[PDB]
């Protein structure tokens, strides 16, 4: 570890790479340090729910096949492609390092500098927080003890993906708690593994269907039922009340009566901001939305920027905010490098998201998507170009914002408007690819519609 680095990026995920990339493009000779916690350099994590399901080498090379067929890593770069910390602060021309396996535990803003679990000490002259979030537990499990707690998988790195394909091939049950994108499509991806070999996968939600939160009823049932025919065992209106053993069994029981049985769980219920480092820092976290507050240019404080699942930044339309959207990582901290680099530009991209059930099935979305919103939907039979996979061999990629584009504009899918009075504030497209800068154009320009269906033309 370097006594001084000029550029510090705390965290090594997709934020902390998009920064560094920018960095080293608008300064060919910058020495970047990227201190990462966990033992793996950086990687995008959309894969770890999809492609990697759907393929024995691929889970020690990580170097999965897309929808299209054509191999892609999970590395955002090869590792040759790093210097080494050591040479780092002398190098010739620079270059960009990471501490993998070390965490900064200690961050004092007024000294510049940071310490590390190991004693180390650090300063630093430009810093980016990009610490991304941990995943949220349950209650339920939480008060259940060390037994339970044990056999709950968390899923959101590398880690968990290997440790969950193992369980899943010596198991004979797995639950999913959860409905949200990310349960469903683990759902999936269990759910086909689980035909190969005969063996059951559950999931179960409050809400009325898969998405419910989001989605209108009628496609969260639509959901529902392609979950279903996965073969997985779905259950909706289910509220959690404890979780304990039973002769060596899971025993989840459920408020409505119901007592589930199984091997192994994973809980896919959210996430908390690591904001951690705001104690000793002393900066300013979002109590109703969680992240580090930043202002326009992402500043914490004239040195400090925060990008990623971390920041709670102020949105163009939609005022303090936070998402967990690979787009926003991307793009966020891709600025952040431009600012650390004297860009002084706002953010004031719209963030999409996208989902992968599969080959067959996917989603986007832009804007405030509620379902307990006004919403408006549109649909129609869909053509046989009209699933991500067809979308993946078209763009030659699976990773969504990057064929749909980052710009805005100058039944088997549809188009969901979600409004205000007459403004439409979000869209969630299904089964339609390559029109998000449509829809950002749309949401954008805040026109009143007088129909709509007119609107759904344009999709
Ligand atoms: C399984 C999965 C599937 C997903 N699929 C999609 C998808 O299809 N579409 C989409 O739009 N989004 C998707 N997302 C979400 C998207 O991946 C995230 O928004 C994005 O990864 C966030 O990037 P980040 O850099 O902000 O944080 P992260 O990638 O979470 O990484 C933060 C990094 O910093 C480290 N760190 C934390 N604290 C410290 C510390 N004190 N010191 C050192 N290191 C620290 C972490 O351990 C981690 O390596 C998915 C997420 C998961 C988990």
């Amino acid at each position: 570890a370097p006594s001084h680095v000029p550029f510090l990026l705390i965290g090594g995920g997709t934020a902390a790479f998009a920064a560094a990339r920018s960095i080293r493009a608008r300064d060919p000779g910058a020495r970047v340090l990227i201190v990462s916690e966990d033992p793996e350099l950086p990687y995008m994590r959309p894969p770890l729910s999809k492609e990697l399901w759907f393929s024995p080498n691929v889970t020690k090379t990580l170097r999965f096949k897309q929808w299209n067929g054509k191999e892609r890593s999970i590395y955002f770069q090869p590792p040759s492609f790093y210097v080494s910390a050591q040479d780092l602060p002398h190098i010739e021309n620079g270059g960009v390092a990471v501490l993998t396996g070390k965490k900064v535990v200690q961050l004092d803003v007024r000294d510049n500098m940071v310490k590390l679990n190991d004693g180390s000490q650090i300063t630093y002259e430009k810093c980016l927080i990009a610490t991304g979030g941990t995943p949220r537990s349950l209650s339920a499990i939480d008060r259940a003890g060390a037994e339970v707690k044990s056999r709950t998988t968390l899923f959101r790195k590398i880690g968990d993906f290997r440790s969950l394909e193992k369980i899943s091939r010596e198991v004979k049950s797995i639950t999913i708690i959860g409905g949200g994108f990310l349960g469903s499509e683990l759902a999936c991806a269990l759910g086909r593994k689980a035909r190969a070999l005969g063996t059951e996968v559950i999931q179960l939600f409050p809400e009325k269907g898969n998405m419910g939160k989001i989605l209108p009823e009628y496609l969260s049932n639509w959901t529902m039922e392609k979950v279903r025919r996965e073969g997985v065992k779905v259950m909706p209106n289910a509220i959690v009340q404890s979780v304990g053993v039973s002769s060596g069994k899971l025993l989840i029981k459920l408020k409505d009566g119901r007592k589930v049985e199984t091997d192994h769980i994973v809980a896919a219920v959210g996430l908390e901001p690591n904001v951690e480092l705001a104690k000793t820092g002393g900066l300013e976290i979002d109590s109703d939305f969680g992240g580090f507050r930043v202002n326009a240019e992402l500043q914490a404080r004239s040195n400090i920027w925060v990008a990623g699942d971390a920041a709670c930044f102020y949105d163009i339309k939609l005022g303090r905010r936070r998402v967990e959207h690979h787009d926003h990582a991307v793009v966020s901290g891709r600025l952040a490098g431009e600012n650390m680099t004297g860009a002084a530009k706002p953010y004031w991209h719209q963030s999409m998201f996208w989902s992968d059930l599969g080959p067959d099935v996917g989603y986007e979305a832009i804007g405030l998507v509620d379902s307990s919103l006004p919403t408006v939907g549109v649909f129609a039979k869909a053509t046989a170009q009209d699933n991500p996979k067809s979308a993946t061999e078209q763009s030659g990629t699976g990773i969504r914002s990057e064929s749909e584009t980052e710009s805005e504009a100058s039944y088997g899918k549809g188009v969901i408007f979600y409004l205000r009075d007459k403004v439409v504030v979000g869209i969630v497209l299904w089964n339609i690819f390559n029109r998000m800068p449509i829809a950002r154009k749309i949401i954008k320009d805040g026109e009143q519609h007088e129909d709509l269906n007119e609107v759904a033309k344009l999709f």
